[PDB]
């Protein structure tokens, strides 16, 4: 409800290094997050209960801020 950055049931922690986004919608949704500069990962799929690592705010990063929702693109999906 307060915090609504993306798809809502995706949720993130900041573990130094490692932004945990665990979602728990029960489906899929892309979503990305914008870093304190933008070490490129501001778009990616969730699976339903997933997680998805971003560089969190460690020195040899930046600091992701505010997760967005994505549209249908994740980097390479093969």
């Amino acid at each position: 409800a307060t915090g609504s950055p993306v798809a809502e049931c995706v949720e993130y922690f900041q573990s130094w290094r490692y932004t945990d986004v665990h979602n728990g919608c029960a489906d899929a949704v892309s979503v990305t997050v914008e870093y304190t500069h933008g070490q490129w990962a501001p778009c990616r799929v969730i699976e339903p209960g997933g997680w998805a690592t971003f560089a969190g705010y460690g020195t040899d990063g930046n600091y992701v801020t505010g997760l967005h929702t994505c549209d249908p693109a994740t980097p390479s999906g093969v």
